[PDB]
DNA sequence: GGCTGCTTCAGTATTTATACTCTCAGTAATAGTGCTGAGCTCTTTA
DNA sequence: TAAAGAGCTCAGCACTATTACTGAGAGTATAAAGATACTGAAGCAGCC
C-alpha cells in the first residue's frame, strides 16, 4: 500500500540488478516506472545509497562531458 | 430497322515574388506561490 | 560540563494567476490584367 522505507527499497532495488543484471541506472528507472515514480519526489522513495553508485557508474560510463569530470 | 465503316479515346511498353488595422481571445508559458523538513538556533539545567 | 529540549528560518516540490502572444475576424471601394506506337472497343454515322 505505502512503501516509504528507503533502505528497504534499497534491498529491493539491488534485487533488480543482482537479479536482472543490466545496470543500476536502468534497473532503478524500471523501478521508477513500474511504480510510476517521478524524478523530483524520489528522495522519499529511494535509498540514500543507490544514488551514490548511480553517480559513480554514470561518470564512469561518461554520460557527460569532461566539463563534469574535474568536478 | 436492322446494318457496316470511321472514330475517339484508352490501355500497354527541389519547390511559390506586395497589406492594414485593429481587435479580440483565449492559451500556454511563467512567475507567484507555501509546504516540508530540517537544520541549524537556542537555551536548560542536571 | 554537555546531552537534551523547542523554535528560526532556509532547500525543495507546487499553484494560481499572469502576460506576451499567437491566432480569427473584420473591415478593405485605381485598375478590367504542342516530334510513341499499337491494339482494341463502343459510339457515331451513313445505307437498303
Amino acid at each position: 500500500a505505502k512503501l516509504l522505507d528507503r533502505q528497504e527499497n534499497g534491498f529491493i532495488i539491488e534485487k533488480m540488478v543482482e537479479e536482472f543484471g543490466m545496470s543500476y541506472l536502468e534497473a532503478t528507472t524500471a523501478f521508477l516506472e513500474e511504480n510510476s515514480i517521478p524524478e523530483t519526489q524520489f528522495a522519499k522513495f529511494i535509498p540514500s545509497g543507490i544514488i551514490e553508485k548511480i553517480q559513480s557508474e554514470a561518470i564512469d560510463e561518461n554520460l557527460l562531458r569532461p566539463s563534469v569530470v574535474r568536478c
